[PDB]
């Protein structure tokens, strides 16, 4: 029901070993934990959450790329990656976050699928 | 010293009148209000600070990109787009953040130059 | 060894059917048919060719974004979106093109891995 | 009426001294050469033609990403970034192409404007 993609534009490949976390908005106004993980050898994140679990609401996708750049060396521009967005319809619908990454500059896409 | 330009990929287009707001993170970890204003007919915003008033810190770029789509009939996906950066840490940068926009998806950039060249 | 993925970025979903060519350079300059196909239901394009057929060249990868934004009635900026590249020039790798669209705007990425 | 502009998204600077080779199709199918230039210090290149030379037909715009990163000691993904595309099919239009780069990936978005307002 929710995927994390990330990509490494400089490299060429997957954006291994990211921290992403997730936040639910919750009736004060803050933002509450909500599931954590980090990307794999293929620069995914699966099984963050389940159907049931993943409930209406605003969300917000925090992607640790700072981390990432200054693991390779490289200082890059942004504290972060953050996408939110109303998973207004999200238990009946799936959600993948995709993510590109360049030091100075990132992209983020989302593409949303009905299971019937 | 800071200019926002906004771009639309659907008609080819600057993203003209969308809204966009500057914060500065404060000693206690909260957003404080830096400056606000609406992209032009060239889908920039110029004049938001000056160079004295822009100071070294963490400062938060917030693009209203949903208000822009539901302005043109279309419902988008994200509720807005943030930029968070550090900014003047090694003395005074001109910074040119440049967002391109689509329902489903955007993407930026930063233009950072020393006035000393 | 060669995957094409292909993106919607207006209405958030694969871009799906959309045509696919690809060439590849040949001695005279000219560009030579090699692979073709149309995106899946997932807007991925697999089985192109075989590790042995997909020789170092260099490679043009065409991506018909006009007539999948007509056919949405939408008319788009490019006649196409086309992605040249050299490969297998250091050994055999896996090459997956990504294409994100948008009418007057296209992105495309190249993730490439060694097995 | 035709105007080029490059992005280094991994030095957050523009794109200084890239090659852009413009080319116009020809009735054999073959792209003929119509105008070239260099990307200037911030990135952009202006006076490539006029209202007048500048007629319909599918052009192409070629920039020279692949000898840019290998300048820079970087070994790209890319033989270049082309960009293709049919111009003044219905009277004349300002076009400006937009090109932001990394060693592995390219994004490319056009701004159609009407002088005619
Ligand atoms: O090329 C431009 C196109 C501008 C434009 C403005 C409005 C509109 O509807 C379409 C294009 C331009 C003009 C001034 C500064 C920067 C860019
Ligand atoms: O957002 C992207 C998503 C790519 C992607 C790749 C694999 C996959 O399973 C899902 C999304 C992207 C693609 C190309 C250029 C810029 C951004
Ligand atoms: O804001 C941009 C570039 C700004 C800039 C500012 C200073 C400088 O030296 C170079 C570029 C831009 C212009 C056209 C399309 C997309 C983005």
């Amino acid at each position: 029901p929710l995927m994390v993609k990330v990509l490494d534009a400089v490299r060429g490949s997957p954006a291994i070993n990211v921290a992403v976390h997730v936040f639910r908005k919750a009736a004060d106004d803050t933002w509450e934990p909500f599931a954590s993980g980090k990307t794999s050898e293929s620069g995914e994140l699966h099984g963050l959450t389940t159907e049931e679990e993943f409930v209406e609401g605003i969300y917000k996708v925090e992607i640790d790329t700072k981390s990432y750049w200054k693991a390779l060396g490289i200082s890059p521009f942004h504290e972060h990656a953050e996408v939110v967005f109303t998973a207004n319809d999200s238990g009946p619908r799936r959600y993948t976050i995709a993510a590109l990454l360049s030091p100075y500059s990132y992209s983020t896409t989302a593409v949303v699928t009905n299971p019937k």
